[PDB]
């Protein structure tokens, strides 16, 4: 497949993705206008887990990378196993520009 991965600005309010590539679109099932503009935490639901959920949330407080393993749901709610590596970018002046989410489909331990 192609590179999966999504783009958000910080700077916005909720964080919300500004570019998404067409590998994520791919993956998803969702179009680039059902998903420009809302947080990446849309993917998630019922079966996912709270506890990595957080640890997200913490990473992204600390502006840390973090790679995570967890359920997610396509468009047409097909689960769907998702690693995910997120990676803040500063700009020259060592601030936050974006950060960069890139998604694995698979079971990978
Ligand atoms: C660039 C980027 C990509 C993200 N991609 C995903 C994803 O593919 N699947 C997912 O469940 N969460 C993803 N998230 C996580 C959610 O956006 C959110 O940060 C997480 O659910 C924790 O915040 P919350 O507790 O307010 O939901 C991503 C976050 C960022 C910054
Ligand atoms: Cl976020
Ligand atoms: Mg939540």
């Amino acid at each position: 497949m192609e590179k999966s991965f999504v783009i958000t600005d910080p700077r916005l309010p909720d964080n919300p993705i500004i570019f998404a590539s067409d590998g994520f679109l791919e993956l998803t099932e969702y179009s680039r206008e059902e998903i420009l503009g809302r947080n990446g935490r849309f993917l998630q639901g019922p079966e996912t887990d709270q506890a990595t959920v957080q640890k997200i949330r913490d990473a992204i407080r600390d502006q840390r990378e973090i790679t995570v393993q967890l359920i997610n749901y396509t468009k047409s709610g097909k689960k769907f196993x998702n690693l995910l590596h997120l990676q803040p970018m500063r700009d020259q002046k060592g601030e936050l520009q974006y950060f960069i989410g890139v998604q694995l489909d698979g079971e990978f331990i």
